């Protein structure tokens, strides 16, 4: 495994122009472009952000890296989030790799009011935070990726995703 698979898996891959849950045109994997109602709008943005004639597609490497800006910044964001800050720095790579997941499907914010859990996983400790976790309405929500993003705490490998 590597971050962009695992995304891959959890958010899943659009490689067209889409609208999202809350109507904001996205592509590639969460890659929201604009919130205007325009498609007009998204096309341009996309283009740009991309540089070329894309029409509304992209290709899956021109999509890697639109990810990779975007793993980027949500770092950057971790970093400056006082919360979210020294947990990050506790963490193995890896594990750091599962706080993005997170991050990613539920923002910073939601991220941040898992204060035991996060207090638990700082600590460098590994099952009672796997345990914990699972209690949460994240677990019910959306209980795959829940469950393997947990294996990715417990563990600090790729267990959970590499077969797949």
């Amino acid at each position: 495994m590597n971050p962009f698979e695992m995304l891959r898996i959890d958010e899943g891959l659009r490689l067209k122009i889409y609208k999202d849950t809350e109507g904001y045109y996205t592509i590639g994997i969460g890659h929201l472009l604009t919130k205007s109602p325009s498609l007009n709008a998204a096309k341009s943005e996309l283009d740009k952000a991309i540089g070329r004639n894309c029409n509304g597609v992209i290709t899956k490497d021109e999509a890697e890296k639109l990810f990779n800006q975007d793993v980027d910044a949500a770092v950057r964001g971790i970093l400056r989030n006082a919360k979210l800050k020294p947990v990050y720095d506790s963490l193995d790579a890896v594990r750091r790799c599962a706080l993005i997941n997170m991050v990613f499907q539920m923002g910073e914010t939601g991220v941040a009011g898992f204060t035991n859990s996060l207090r638990m996983l700082q600590q460098k400790r590994w099952d009672e935070a796997a345990v914990n976790l699972a209690k949460s309405r994240w677990y019910n929500q959306t209980p795959n990726r829940a469950k393997r993003v947990i294996t990715t705490f417990r563990t600090g490998t790729w267990d959970a995703y590499k077969n797949l």
